[PDB]
């Protein structure tokens, strides 16, 4: 996309902690930036619409190439992240509010380094990341999610030069999923054979679709949470088209270069239904907030080794509190992400290890190796309803079946249209973001 001349483009200031030792720790000055999607579109010497509700001007872009031609995207001034984007930061402390009301729906953030340049680029091999969070008001349907994926640091603008704006616009997303409503891919407008959602005013899907290796923190309401791993083949940033984008539609989740369902450990799926829930009596009590720790773990205990284990514990008003365990007869109690957790789980889910054929932790540890770009985001689910994350997945599958039941959402839950009445105010808050060494953040 070429850069409009409307708006300055000014992201969020947002200090993190790099630390070295527990409590010894230094600020570094990074900040927030929309993603692309999110921005207005018109023409590069004018105020014309490229780009309305979920529809391109078929005028303006007869081909992808005219499209890129004639049209810009815009910034983001600071008066519009709260009026418009619902992005506010406090001290330390990031909130994305689900409906801004002219109406936006949802959000999603990258982090930039202290240039305001470049994304600030997270090598996560035998290191710990850490944040706190409070989803007390996602209920079921929504999902304030916070991962990692294999942007370019520059979101693209050296491979691709039509992408003008870099990462200082929130360009080059891409994700496991390949998804095809990014509307620039490859510095071009993804603007072929566009077609929008239907019940969803703000979005369609075009031609491309763009895929990338992608580890998720937390998946997230305050009723099931989870933690995944997606490795791709290969991990960095690729535009797809055809079957290379395992397109749900066409039936090809498992043909293309992602794997899409990512090795997951979400306690409720694992058969721990009290261990994380919204009240006190739960183990983790997600109507208050709490500090969500990832650990790192390699094969030798070094930046070389290959990735091994992602562990996760937790810190509530000073309690520590490790994770969940896997629960079911004949399986083994695991607490984290492994290669052999993922075989045994997926193995009694009777879900495909797409996983390991995509090389499995190992594969997911030479992303985190080159370095991920770090995204927070608020959403609600047009294809699934987030059934996925929160309710039984099939809805038509028996609950008692292991791997059906992933929280206690009813089917009928998370439908846009009735989440975006009804949740309309809730926010996400993500802050005091730490990283370093592990045994270092807390």
């Amino acid at each position: 996309q070429n850069v409009g001349t409307q708006a300055a483009e000014e992201p969020l200031n947002l200090p993190i902690s790099v630390c070295t030792a527990p409590g010894n720790c230094q600020t570094e000055a990074d900040a927030v930036v929309l993603d692309s999607n999110w921005r207005w579109a018109h023409t590069t010497t004018g105020y014309t619409n490229c780009y309305t509700g979920n529809l391109w001007d078929t005028t303006l872009c007869p081909t992808p190439e005219t499209c890129t031609t004639n049209c810009a995207i815009d910034g983001v001034p600071l008066a519009d992240w709260s009026g418009t984007y619902g992005g506010s930061v406090t001290g330390n402390k990031f909130n994305l509010k689900f409906v801004t009301v002219s109406t936006n729906i949802g959000a999603r953030t990258f982090l930039l380094d202290s240039t305001k340049t470049r994304y600030r680029m997270f090598q996560l091999l035998n290191r710990e990341f850490t944040y706190d969070v409070d989803v007390s008001s996602l209920d079921c349907g929504l999902n304030g999610a916070l991962y990692f994926v294999s942007m370019d640091a520059d979101g693209g603008a050296a491979k691709y030069p039509t992408n003008k704006g870099g990462a200082k616009y929130g360009t080059g997303y891409c994700d496991a999923q390949c998804p095809h409503d990014v509307k620039w891919i490859n510095g071009l407008a993804n603007s072929k054979d566009w077609t929008p959602i239907p019940g969803d005013a703000n979005s369609g899907k075009g031609y491309y679709g763009n895929c990338c290796a992608e580890l998720d923190i937390w998946e997230a309401n305050k009723q099931s949470q989870a933690f995944t791993t997606h490795p791709c083949t290969p991990n960095d940033q690729t535009r797809c088209e055809g079957v290379v984008c395992g397109d749900n539609d066409s039936g090809d989740r498992y043909n293309g270069m992602c794997d899409k369902d990512g090795c997951d450990f979400a306690s409720y799926r694992m058969n721990d239904h009290t261990f994380y829930g919204p009240g006190s009596t739960f183990k983790l009590d997600s109507t208050k907030p709490f500090t969500v720790v990832s650990q790192f773990i390699t094969t030798d205990g070094t930046d070389n080794g290959d990735f091994k284990e992602f562990r996760r514990f937790y810190v509530q008003n000073g309690v520590r509190i490790e994770n969940s365990k896997v629960n079911f007869p004949g399986i083994t109690a695991y607490d984290s992400i492994t290669d052999e957790m993922c075989a045994a789980t997926k193995g009694l889910f009777g879900d495909l290890d797409d996983h390991k054929n995509k090389g499995g932790m190992k594969q997911m540890g030479e992303a985190m190796r080159k370095g991920m770009a770090l995204v927070m985001s608020i959403w609600d689910d047009h294809d699934v309803n987030m059934l996925w994350l929160d309710s039984n997945y099939p809805p038509t599958g028996n609950p008692s079946t292991p791997g059906v039941a992933r929280g206690p959402c009813p089917t009928t839950s998370g439908v846009p249209s009735e989440v975006e009445v009804t949740q309309a105010n809730a926010v996400v808050s993500f802050g005091n973001i730490k990283f370093g060494p592990i045994g270092s953040t807390v």
